[PDB]
């Protein structure tokens, strides 16, 4: 009874921007907000529970950690507390991480400068 519109696929913010658009994006914010971490949080591309988050970059003042960044995107998603979620960094989780989340860029930030995230309601696929 429902019919269902195909729809044309989920486009990365990686495939929206080249690498060379995305290093300058960078390059400024930088030098703008030495103390914003420039993030990119993206749904899983397999992900069938979670909904979409409104927006995809971001910027992260330096001190926030990890847990408090998981709350701010659950609390974005306006998920329940029944809804699981996930917040993996270059294939790790970040639930335990401690540091700050200037510690997470320095360790883990992409060659073109982005910090990326991927939210699913499953730690591994």
């Amino acid at each position: 009874e429902f019919v269902e519109i195909g729809g044309p696929s989920e486009k990365t913010f990686k495939q929206r921007r080249t690498f060379e658009q995305r290093v300058e994006d960078v390059r400024l914010i930088r030098e703008q907000h030495p103390t914003k971490i420039p993030v990119i949080i993206e749904r899983y591309k397999g992900e069938k529970q979670l909904p979409v988050l409104d927006k995809t970059k971001f910027l992260v003042p330096d001190h926030v950690n990890m847990s408090e960044l998981i709350k701010i995107i659950r609390r974005r998603l306006q998920l329940n507390a029944n809804q699981a979620f996930f917040l993996l960094v270059n294939g790790h989780s970040m639930v335990s991480v401690s540091t700050p989340i200037s510690e997470v860029y320095e360790s883990e930030k992409d060659e073109d400068g982005f910090l990326y995230m991927v939210y699913a309601s499953q730690e591994t696929f």
